[PDB]
């Protein structure tokens, strides 16, 4: 199973990657939404995307998710830095499998990943 | 996707409705279980019910869920006000998709809603 | 629905069993992984296993899960005592449906159980 982590902070991205590797996932990191779209449109399809909602100066996570979902129906779980995130109205067009705080425990993060992976297979069926 | 919120406190119901609207859901509120049963038996079927366990002076949430589940297999997620809720023995007959604290974060609430919605399609298949 | 709880502490196992009984589950407890494997290989198949990661002096929970998964594809949710558990590299070979802290609320525990039960049916389909 391949996970793409899309996150403006390399430190946060690496912190999550290390957690995921501990459970047997191979992980790629994109530090902008544009990089993520390029990777997936270039032909590398992950089994799941962990997407920072805000991102940086470029496209935000909701835009990135909506772009990727035109390429392929892949499950997206959003990462949040705030208890109540700025979610743009466009979220209505994105299929989200979950939202998790970047400060959440390993148990909460891996559970959401594992459940999203199974829910995806059930619907993609 | 249509969500029915069944909750004795209009303030709590509206607080949850606002959160759900932010993510693109259209929401209806019933302030008694009897109102909820009337709405659904009247022919309006939600994609998911968020059900207060206690409710008020009328039927409780477990009774309401059991009544609705005779009308249609709709997913119910229970709302709780207590860390360890009074759950009547009848809970054994109700198909629950989740339990969430009314004091839970947006992330926990929306994740449970999104997962219940997908798990429902997978089983209703 | 039959749940097997595999846990080194009888006190913890009983505490979880009581919570599960409150929601209508019949529960069996194994206090070693060896006992669990004997029960399942002996012909008693649970609908779900709640598995302590560490266990005691015998086989650990990851080993127990990997052994059981050779007998039957049953959903395993791991119980953890630590915020960041010692997870052996072998976890890569185990299908996990979730991880939950033994100190977690009733709501978090029952939600994970209920969702794992439905995700299992969706995939086992
Ligand atoms: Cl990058
Ligand atoms: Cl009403
Ligand atoms: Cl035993
Ligand atoms: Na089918």
């Amino acid at each position: 199973k391949k996970i793409l982590i899309v996150e403006d902070s390399k430190f946060q991205a690496k912190t999550i990657a290390n957690i995921l590797n501990k459970y047997g996932y191979t992980v790629e990191i994109a530090l902008t939404g544009e990089a993520a779209v390029e990777k997936v449109s270039g032909g590398w399809y992950p089994d799941l995307i962990l997407m920072d909602i805000e991102l940086g100066e470029g496209m935000d996570g909701v835009q990135t998710a909506l772009a990727i979902q035109q390429i392929s129906e892949l499950p997206v779980v959003f990462l949040t830095a705030h208890t109540e995130p700025a979610v743009v109205e466009k979220i209505r067009s994105v299929t989200a499998y979950g939202y998790v705080m970047k400060s959440a425990t390993e148990q909460v993060l891996i559970t959401i990943v594992e459940m999203a992976l199974r829910l995806y297979e059930a619907n993609v069926h």
